[PDB]
């Protein structure tokens, strides 16, 4: 089964898939749009977060970086009075700095993605949705940004008026993945940021087209009128898209076809029939690794249904 | 009083001279062909260790890095078994990073050296001899390696048989260095190694030049038939100089004004007088701090006769 992950609402519904499955048969395709480079070293906050919860280290407490993770050369810098742009442990930067090098050596971020799961031991099949370059610009009433500094820099309380995913129409869907989509069917869209998650992957050029050719299930983000977190509140109004169950799932509607809400949001079974998707409620606010496995189930029920 | 620097004997000689004048007086130009780029950012093992010197959190154990700094990031890809090449400590990687940034924003090797200083509060000035890259590559009887490779990876084992300080012909002395000769009239030579640091300095373009208009005192490096430490033991005679008090002075031959070798071997002090240099015994072997103030006295004494 491949998944589309974000870098935390996903990651943690595959917190508790990767207990109904076996691992092997899980590939994830995780977004890049949010990839950048600090201080001389690439960092995949999404990749990351997903190597970190198969190699069993991730910090469940906030959901990015490793668990228990020094920070050093953090904190010599904060007393130097420098910020990095966001906290680095030196663990943590050990995946930066490991990944760096392999792409410095000529490979691809592919490639270092497959190094990184071997020296973790990770039975899964992560996988970055490209190897080329894309960034997700965030165009605030305050100027146009990177996705970084306005939701970590700037607490995500500028105001969005517009959302630019840069180079992901110049990007290709890497080798790798498109490979693996041709020994599968069933695609699972993780309860991750539409726009700036699943946006940058499904925008890849031939992936829309791809999709519908394969059987794909969706967790939908949003629980009511805001998601559960991140500024998917801001970003997607911003875009045109409205917040609400229903918003997300006619934004997949060219592939969409089962899709599964909260059921905070008990909402009309023909509506979405209008939108060609078996829709369905369900508790989808992963409290706990159970309430992952329980939701998991759920979504494994869904495809064989 | 400017200072040609290395990582080691001559920071060690600053120890104590930085208790006989003012420090603000005290202009170090310290040597940049050591530095290499090492998990994306940019170290000046020599510009460092005078960095941390004045700063006063060198580790006076081994002479390199910072004094009881933490290995989070180095063990971390221990672990993974990954070799970074060089024990990188946290807080000492901090510095590369500063450092590398400025470097990537468009400022001068010579720039990250005046904030870093500030940011460190030193009071000297502390000087890379030229913004210019040099490195320095030693021919041993096993191929053409970086000096790193062959001290610290080699351990300095193999058999040289050449060195080449690449970049020194097309480097020009750092425009603040130049400025500084500009002023000051006084220029003392560390005891550092006179082929891989000391060398480096006064093989660029115009500088041997500016060295005969100046009053030039040095410390000889090699007490004796072999240098205290360093790889001066191979690379001097493999580079065609004697390993003696008596080779350095000749090298130094056409600026040196005033030498100063140890006593353990008082040489012919009539055989410095036809090689152009005032000798002088002394105790160089620096123990403690206070035989670094003692022979830097001896040093201030040089100058002023
Ligand atoms: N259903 C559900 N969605 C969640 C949960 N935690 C986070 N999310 C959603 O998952 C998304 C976070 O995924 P991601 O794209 O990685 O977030 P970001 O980079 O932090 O903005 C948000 O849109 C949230 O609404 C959860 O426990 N349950
Ligand atoms: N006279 C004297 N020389 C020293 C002392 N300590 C180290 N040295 C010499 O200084 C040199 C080391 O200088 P440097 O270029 O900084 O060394 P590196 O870091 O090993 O490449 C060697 O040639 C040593 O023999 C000391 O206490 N007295
Ligand atoms: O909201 C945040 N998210 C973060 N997400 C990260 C993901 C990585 O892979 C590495 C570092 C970080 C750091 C932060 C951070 O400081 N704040
Ligand atoms: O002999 C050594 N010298 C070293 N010298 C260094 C100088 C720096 O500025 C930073 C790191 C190192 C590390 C080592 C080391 O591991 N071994």
């Amino acid at each position: 089964m491949i998944i589309f992950s974000g870098g935390t609402g996903t990651p943690k519904l595959l917190d508790g898939l990767k207990e109904i499955l076996p691992e092997e048969e899980l590939t994830v395709v995780v977004n890049t749009a949010e990839d950048l480079w600090v201080s001389g070293n690439l960092i995949s906050p999404d990749l990351d977060t997903v190597l970190y919860l198969f190699s069993d280290q991730i910090d469940r407490k906030r959901w990015w970086g490793i668990e228990n993770d020094t920070f050093g050369t953090y904190e010599r810098m904060k007393e130097l009075g420098i910020e990095e742009g966001l906290k680095l442990g030196d663990r943590d930067r050990a995946t930066h700095i490991i990944r760096s090098n392999i792409i410095r050596d000529g490979a691809s971020l592919t490639d270092s993605t497959v190094k990184l799961s071997s020296l973790f031991g990770i039975k899964a099949n992560i996988l970055p949705m490209s190897d080329d370059p894309v960034s997700t610009y965030i165009e605030t009433a305050e100027g146009i940004m990177h996705f970084q500094d306005f939701w970590i820099g700037k607490r995500g309380e500028p105001d969005v008026r517009g959302v630019d995913i840069r180079g992901v129409s110049e990007a290709s869907i890497s080798p790798k993945v498109l490979e693996a989509f041709e020994k599968e069917e069933n695609i699972l869209i993780g309860p991750s940021n539409p726009i700036t998650s699943i946006g940058p992957i499904i925008s890849l050029p031939g992936m829309r087209e791809l999709l519908k050719k394969k059987k794909v299930v969706a967790v939908s983000p949003i629980i009511g009128n805001a998601p559960v977190s991140g500024p998917a509140g801001k970003l997607m109004p911003a875009c045109g898209i409205e917040v609400s169950s229903m918003g997300v799932a006619e934004y997949y509607q060219d592939f969409l076809d089962v899709f599964v809400f909260d059921e905070r949001d008990r909402a009309d079974e023909f509506a979405f029939e209008r939108l060609g998707c078996h829709a369905s409620r369900a508790d989808t606010l992963m409290t706990s690794t159970e309430k992952s496995k329980e939701l998991a189930e759920i979504v494994v029920q869904a495809f064989l249904e």
